[PDB]
C-alpha cells in the first residue's frame, strides 16, 4: 500500500506514481510515464508509493539536478530505498571527484576504438541471424534476434560462455524489474558469486578480453583492487545484459505498427543514423535518480536530507517544453532533445556501441526483410522498471517479399 506522509511534504504535491506499476500501463509504457506531464500535475511531486520518494517531471528539472552532484548524490541510485543502499557498482554508485578515474578504464573496453574493433561481428552476427529467420515468416522478436544479438556481442567482448546467458539475464532482470523472488540485494551478490572465481582467474592468467584488462587495469596510476574490479565488471554485465535488448523492441514494435516510417527508411537508407536518434528519443526506457546530502531549496520545494528523487531520463525528451508535438514520431526534426543516454558526470560509456547495434540492426533488416506486421489479435504488454522492456513481440510477414542477399 502506501507510506504515510512526511511532515515536511506539503498535500497539495501529492500524486501517487508507481515506477514498478503504472496505472496507464495498457497504452503503452512511455504513455504511462507521460501521466506525470499533463495540466494538473507540478513540476516536482511525491508519490507515497515504494515507500515514498519525489518525482521530477521536467526536462528542466531533470537536466539541472544531474549537473549537480553536490547537492544530488549517486551514492543511492535506486528505488526502492533498500535496493539503492545495496548498490555499489562502479562508476555509478560514485560521485566526482573520485568516480571520475574509473571512467577512462572502463572505456578501454567499451569505448570507440572497440566499436570500431568488433564492427566487422557485429555486422556478421545480424545478417546470420536474419538470414535463418527469414525463409520461416514469423518470429517472437524478443527471443530470437533481440536477445541474442546484443548479448552474444557481449560475451564474445567479455569471454564467456554462451551456455551461461539464461543463468546470467534471469539475475539482471532481478535488478531492474523485480518479480519479488529476489531482493536488489541478494540478486547482486549471486553475480558477484559468479564474477569472483573468473576475475580471479584472469588475474593469475590475462587474456585480451574485456574481463581480464579491467581486472588487470589502472585508475590514475594505481592498481586496480580485486574488489573494484568486481564493481565494475558487474556494471557492465548488466549494461551489456539489459538496455539495447529492451529497446530493439521498442523499436520493432513501432516500425510494424507503422509502414510509412518503415517506407522513409527503405526509400532512403542514408536517414537511418538519423531516424536512430529520434527512436532513442520516442521510445527512452531508463528512470533512475539521486539522494538528497543536505537539506535544499529547488525550485522553491522543500527537499530534505536523506530524501530520494527519481530523474527519469525517460521523460525528459517527450517534454513538450523541449521537443513539440512529443509522442510523434518524426524523422526530419530538427532538433531531437533527449537525455536517454543520461546528463551530467555520468553520461552512458556504451552509448556508441549501442548505436552501432542499432544501426546495423536496422540496416540490414529492411535490406533482407522490408515488409512485416505484429501477429493479427497479439496484444503487445510493456512492463515498467528501472529499465523498461517488451514482454513479447509475435512478427508476421511472407517470405515472398523477402530477398536475401
Ligand atoms: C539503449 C542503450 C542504453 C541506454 C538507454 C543507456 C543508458 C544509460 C544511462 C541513463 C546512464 C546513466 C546512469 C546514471 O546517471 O545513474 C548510463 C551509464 C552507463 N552505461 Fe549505459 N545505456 C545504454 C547502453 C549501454 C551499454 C550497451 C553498456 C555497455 C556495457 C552501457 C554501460 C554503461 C556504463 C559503464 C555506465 C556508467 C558510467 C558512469 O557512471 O560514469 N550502457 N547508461
Ligand atoms: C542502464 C544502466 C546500465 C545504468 C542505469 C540503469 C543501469 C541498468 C545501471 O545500473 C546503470
Ligand atoms: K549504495
Amino acid at each position: 500500500n502506501l507510506a504515510p506522509l512526511p511532515p515536511h511534504v506539503p498535500e497539495h504535491l501529492v500524486f501517487d506514481f508507481d515506477m514498478y506499476n503504472p496505472s496507464n500501463l495498457s497504452a503503452g509504457v512511455q504513455e504511462a510515464w507521460a501521466v506525470l506531464q499533463e495540466s494538473n500535475v507540478p513540476d516536482l511531486v511525491w508519490t507515497r508509493c515504494n515507500g515514498g520518494h519525489w518525482i521530477a517531471t521536467r526536462g528542466q528539472l531533470i537536466r539541472e539536478a544531474y549537473e549537480d552532484y553536490r547537492h544530488f548524490s549517486s551514492e543511492c541510485p535506486f528505488i526502492p530505498r533498500e535496493a539503492g543502499e545495496a548498490y555499489d557498482f562502479i562508476p555509478t554508485s560514485m560521485d566526482p571527484p573520485e568516480q571520475r578515474q574509473f571512467r577512462a578504464l572502463a572505456n578501454q573496453v567499451v569505448g570507440m576504438p572497440v566499436v570500431d574493433k568488433l564492427e566487422n561481428r557485429i555486422q556478421e552476427l545480424a545478417c546470420s541471424l536474419i538470414e535463418s529467420l527469414r525463409p520461416q515468416g514469423q518470429c517472437n522478436f524478443t527471443e530470437d534476434y533481440a536477445e541474442p544479438f546484443p548479448i552474444r556481442i557481449f560475451m564474445l567482448l567479455a569471454g564467456l560462455p554462451e551456455e551461461d546467458i539464461p543463468h546470467l539475464k534471469y539475475l539482471t532482470d532481478q535488478m531492474t524489474r523485480p518479480d519479488g523472488s529476489m531482493t536488489f540485494a541478494e540478486a547482486k551478490e549471486a553475480l558477484y558469486d559468479y564474477l569472483i572465481p573468473i576475475i580471479e582467474q584472469r588475474r593469475q592468467k590475462p587474456g585480451t578480453d574485456a574481463i581480464s584488462i579491467v581486472a588487470n587495469g589502472q585508475v590514475n596510476g594505481r592498481p586496480i583492487t580485486s574488489d573494484e574490479a568486481k564493481r565494475m565488471c558487474g556494471l557492465l554485465l548488466v549494461g551489456g545484459l539489459d538496455t539495447v535488448v529492451n529497446f530493439l523492441s521498442f523499436s520493432m514494435e513501432f516500425l510494424a505498427k507503422s509502414p510509412e516510417h518503415r517506407q522513409e527508411l527503405i526509400q532512403r537508407p542514408e536517414r537511418i543514423p538519423a531516424a536512430c536518434e529520434e527512436l532513442l528519443r520516442r521510445f527512452s526506457l531508463v528512470a533512475d535518480g539521486r539522494i538528497l546530502t543536505s537539506d535544499y531549496e529547488f525550485h522553491g520545494v522543500q527537499l530534505k536530507k536523506g530524501d530520494q528523487i527519481l530523474l527519469p531520463q525517460m521523460l525528459s525528451g517527450l517534454d513538450e517544453r523541449e521537443n513539440a508535438c512529443p509522442m510523434h514520431v518524426d524523422f526530419s526534426r530538427q532538433k531531437v532533445s533527449h537525455t536517454t543516454f543520461g546528463h551530467g558526470s555520468h553520461l552512458c560509456l556504451g552509448q556508441h556501441l549501442a548505436r552501432r547495434e542499432i544501426i546495423v540492426t536496422l540496416k540490414e533488416w529492411l535490406t533482407r526483410i522490408p515488409d512485416f506486421s505484429i501477429a493479427p489479435g497479439a496484444q503487445i504488454q510493456h512492463k515498467s522498471g528501472i529499465v523498461s522492456g517488451v514482454q513479447a513481440l509475435p512478427l508476421v510477414w511472407d517470405p515472398a517479399t523477402t530477398k536475401a542477399v
